[PDB]
């Protein structure tokens, strides 16, 4: 039923560090603000990416996209019945995130979710990056995902494929040490491999990162090295086993939540056949201190 | 409702000449062991052919491959409406296979199926032929096929099409003599014209063979010379009539089951019509001492 | 619910000028015989045209193909709920006309059909034409077409789209003097614009012509160099108004029934819409004496 | 070095016949008139045929065009060298023809030539048909071919390969009876199979007739028609056996002169091979009186 | 034997007002400096266009790219044999154009030319557009073309044909009046329609204007809108006649020279032939006040 | 300069047989004749492959084609300055083998070799293949290739190379025993990996074998079936390790010469590069008693 | 003149070392040996890579490839009258170098070259990789390419460009320190950017690297696993300048000699354009410890 994921909204304790980072390094396009949040954009939409200040330097929500108003009613019907408590955002909500309607709710443990529809678009001003990247593969596949870092990866489930709609594409059990493995579960929306993983890391986010495709290689071979250049860089370039991501991860200004800028993935259809890896690696991503 | 045919398992007499026939020859990348099964792979899955030691000298038991969990939960709904007994595999057997979930039952003759959902794939450890092959036609197709011989060919049918969810795709009637002959009949459940035929062939084996498909019709005529070198070969080049499949046939180390080994069949879809056919060979196929 | 035209049986006064007229000009290829019936081929089929010797000059039966046994059930229910007669095939006529199965009836105005599924193809004799023609398109869309001449074209058109389930492509008003028009109905049952066409014309024939649809402009402009030596020329070269198929008429051997040899038509889908023209030629089509 | 027929002139008796002629019939766009010549347009030049009065009932004169001023004097210097007579176009012709340069000579029988370069082009005043065409095949090709009619091949042979650069496509030998055939020469200084042919036919006039080639084969088909109405058909549809162009002939206004209206031509390269045929027809092409 | 158009450097009397110009409108990116002179870039190339501070608001400079040091000494060749006074630029100079060689040199008019080879790219800092631009067409091209204004034709075309090698495309008459007009004549020294064109236009200025070619026909419409909020257009959209350049035009800062931005242009190859056009608008391209 | 092979001709003993042969099992389409020889097509030419009696069962000649007239007297001038003697085709001579010129002479071993041009086509007749086969490939690369027995390759290659202008491919050492091998040498004039092959073969003919290839794997695959049945089988499918000629052998009727009938394979340009194999088969081509 | 690299020969101290590191880390096939030289091949070349026991620790020579025997004569003329020494190969080097024909030589600094024609091919013994890669791309570009260390580059260059026939591609001014910076120069003499470099590097090898082109990216990602798990990696994945080669660096078990690992190159034609870059790295190939 969830369609994409439209937008991501952070609350952070240095914005004109996360400012500089999404600009300057990852490359989005400044695009003013709403309230005390600063606006980001990667394509046609208004805005992709919100940053507004706040103690929590982690993601302060995400939006989930349906293509039109009687979607989002049956979204409600589905929240009502499976007894998730909602809101409709007033008006004033409705203007900040300047979609035409959209339930604000939360998963089971405590990311404020939005579902909405009719997002604003401004092909008028088309999108300009702040830094060298030919633009980011969005269109149906939303603005990227994001792994959700849970406590109880089973309950987690539950509520995102039977409330929410989304589909397991497969798990790779990642190695936590000699003895130690957690079963990340990704699952799609759409065409994108994965809208949103569940993993049950021992890390204190909301999330563990989030994910923009870039167009070509060369994009994330610049992005690479203006990131090392900030001294952010946390993986080598690597490709992943489930989706065939090529990409390499990065420190956002808040501590623990990282940047993944990648290209070229597998993408899912109707015939896609759940499986299983052992490793997040097919090649590269070695860690770095 | 089974989606194709992820994998086999041979119990044999002689394991090593079992080795070196499936990896010299075939050209199927050796990858350890299971228990007391060397495994072998042909693409990403951590293995597609199993070959323990026995005194069968045949087809030890099949895999059957279905989406997720909810397609095997439906499978095992299906064996219980039609009467048919199964078991659910147990953890040591989850693991020894490396599937998420499996279902064992038995067709109507004596043949072991498993019904399996998630198994283990290893893009990190990418393919490597043990023979000069440019790769096998796996994916969405399977494994490949194989001839089931059955005492009752409409006792069979009514099991693998009625229970299995197979579709026939035509038959074929196999000269067995000057009066004799037998009508194969061929069943798909994905893209690959068939995965599993029926023949009551008067044979003692549970299959008569089974077959690989390789990338390139090089692939299949350096396949011939090594096979040859071997002294294995039991059939010339040819082309079957209803799939189009370009092949030629040898033995394997365990009497009276062959391999087939072919390139460029033709594939089904939904607008696949049922036909007949007096021969197996549009040309070629001349059966060899 | 009928999947397309599979094969027509024609009974003839003169069946050596309709062998000659079938082999040497037309191009199909002498199949051997079944019964008193000579067969011709056009493809894979075994056969797809029957001649056998009779006073009628017309069309003796017409093949309609369904994809299976269970699809051929599913037709005998429908004539069963619609009150049409019919028989089942005895095996005698099973093998005679080489099918797996078939359902003997006729339209409401006399013409005999044959409802049938698995038809046999011999692919080990690959089809050779008897004329230079460098072959036929067939396939899914069947033989090709014919135009059924009736009494009444309501009645005829409630039972082959109400019964048989053809869909109307489009009319045509045929002009048949000054103050005179006959619509023709144009059926499909497949992506061939047409394989049945309805029409009150004042012929003593069940038909007014067959087509059969060559792959190349050259094949129809040498097919009508040899007609025209036959000095069986009954329409300049032309191409039609609805299917587009680019063509030229001729005599059969049997007078008042025509023969069709086009290529190039327009396919039909389901976004296909119903169109009236007022002529049957785009350009050319002019009548020769 | 001739490059290719860039434009046609035309004199004769009735030049209201020959404007309905090319434009309601042929289909060129009426593009006024310059001096006493009534000018016709068949793409974005400004003037491809001029129609002026005169007894003549024949071609007037024919443009051969070069690229540039360099290779116009290059024409001088080989009309030079082989003793061709020839004289400058005076400002005034330049004007009439409206070309930057150009030689007017005549070939050894009496047809004016004139070898041209810097041809005007009006693309602000887009090219319309006059009758449904959807475009004529011109470009570096020219505006099509014609057939010269010659008392003497050979002389006529050497003067335009030799003195003007054509190159011999291959050679027909034209059936004038049982015991009489006249061997036309075709040949092509571009990618056209022929800009001309030379042929020593009984004719009174300098051509046998023109081509213009069209875009598709229904603007031929819808040509026929159209001329067929016009009572001025002098052959039906059929195709070449050298140039492979599928078309059909008609009289024009002039006695004895007729147009080919074509579609589909092969065409010539380097690696082009000189051949012989005994007809000119492939297929169709019959004469109609 | 020069191969594109490769750089062009302008003297300003207002610098900041081209800067901006250069940048925000057109969308070129800021390059820094080469003593004086502020660079600005359109590719790879470390440098496309200077702009330095003068009086003379005009071009005060154009590249001419060979592609080796053999070339430039053919050049050389080429300059000496003609007459023609020419200077090997310095260290100093070969530093501040990064070129690896160059000689210095002026038209028969007073416009300082510069023949260079091995110029300076900088992969490692991609491009980065200043303002909403896909990118530019440049590569074996050049950098795009420029209209050089002449007091006689006859002279300059001398010059740029015969001594630098440039090729004659063709010639457009522009209508300067009711009985005035301007042979233009456009030249092409690779696969750009023109690289430079010569007109006598009653001009006080070295050239016209200078064309800049985008990736998109939407890069064009959204810059004709930024220079539009400049207040700098002086030409609706339009489509030339003979390069088919689509474009408008605009005023730089520097009075009476212009800056077209287009696309999609015809190319042009060997086979070229020149023709005349009585128009330079084959739709559009209306002069605005 | 020898632009392809365009015919051979054969004088055997058992003529029948050699037509039976041609048509029945190769599909060459039976052409008339030509004095007392049978002709046979295989495209659009006359024909192709002449048959006469004779007591050599051999072949008796073979044509090397030219582009024309003037390429033919080139090639007069070559044989002069080469000092080999050579006589001009008299007109019955032209009528019998239908060319328009032709020189005839010899190879330095015996045999008679025909250099023509202007060869005759009938498209008027389409080719009718006698036999199952979809058509050949011909065209530029002519007829096909035969392997010439020589008893001095350096001698024989000084000739074909020097003086007919064949350009060495590659070089295959052909075990003949322990420690004999033959260095054949495969000669090309086009873009025929080779036209001509000599070596120093222990055989009494002319030649070991001529090649025709198909258009399809399918075409041969029929072939092999179609002379398993005559029993002239010598080779079972494999394809060459030079030319990459996926075929088989089988004998003609006339001892110790063989046919090759092949599909797919590798043409030649001018970046070729000269090779040495030490094996004439990649895989297959096993002998067959 | 010279046509590609065809082959090296390395001569070290840990032969066994070598072995592993071409074989399971680069994945290059084991090819036997001829002499003490161990022999490894990457295509269908009977050899690509020889190593053989040795101080060196270098390479000992190098094979430069030309088309036939008369382009070797041509060679040798071109020695001859450089003044260059050579010495024709005896048969034993042809036959341990299996080749047809080679000239011995040095180029002006000592590394020794051979020029040769004629090399072997076992196409019946198809390449099998000893580690996963996909393939490597050769052909007409060779083996790959390597960094010649010399002295004085400007003798170097004289040599191979005026002597040897290659041609220069650019320059890359690699910076050695703060002031110090050492001009590299790009030479091809095929599609392959560049063949050899020459750099005035203060290295004691021969070389400073050679490097072999993978099909897929995922090749080169895999390799660098395969080479940083034998701790040999010498620079992060990157992408380079001029050529776009996206590779990585590892050590060879000669100290001081590397081997690159890439994939996608831009390839060379006629209208190259020689440019200079200011460093080798458009992005990544950060040095490694
Ligand atoms: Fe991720
Ligand atoms: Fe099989
Ligand atoms: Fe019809
Ligand atoms: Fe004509
Ligand atoms: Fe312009
Ligand atoms: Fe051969
Ligand atoms: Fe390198």
């Amino acid at each position: 039923s969830i369609e994409r994921l439209g937008y991501l909204g952070f609350a952070v304790k240095d914005v004109p560090a996360w400012d500089h980072f999404l600009t300057k390094s990852v490359g989005l396009m400044a695009a003013g603000s709403a309230g005390d949040a600063a606006l980001y954009r990667a394509d046609q939409r208004a805005w992709r990416i919100a940053v507004q200040p706040g103690e929590l330097d982690d993601l302060a929500y995400a939006g989930l996209e349906v293509d039109d108003a009687a979607a989002l009613e049956r979204m409600a019907d589905k929240l009502r019945q499976a007894g998730v408590a909602f809101t409709r955002g007033d008006e004033a909500l409705m203007q900040q995130r300047k979609v035409m309607g959209l339930l604000c709710l939360q998963d089971p443990f405590g990311l404020p979710l939005e579902i909405y529809y009719g997002p604003a678009e401004i092909f008028h001003e088309p999108f300009l990056p702040s830094a060298p990247v030919s633009g980011f593969v969005t269109g149906d596949q939303g603005i990227g995902h994001f792994v959700r870092c849970v406590p109880d990866t089973a309950k987690a489930m539950a509520f995102y494929t039977e409330v929410l709609g989304f589909v397991l594409s497969d798990i790779i059990d990642i190695q936590m040490g000699p003895e130690t493995s957690v079963p990340a579960h990704f699952l799609h929306c759409n065409g994108r491999h994965h809208t949103i993983a569940l993993a049950a890391f021992p890390i204190p986010k909301r999330i563990h990162h989030f994910m923009l495709q870039a167009n070509t290689i060369d994009d994330v071979g610049y992005a690479f090295d203006r990131l090392d250049a900030a001294g952010r860089i946390t993986s080598l370039l690597g490709r992943h086993t489930n989706d065939q991501t090529l990409s390499f991860y990065a420190d956002t200004p808040s501590p623990m939540i990282e940047v993944e800028f990648g290209w070229g993935p597998r993408t899912v259809d109707s015939s896609w056949t759940v499986a299983r890896h052992s490793r997040t690696a097919m090649w590269g991503h070695k860690s770095v201190r």
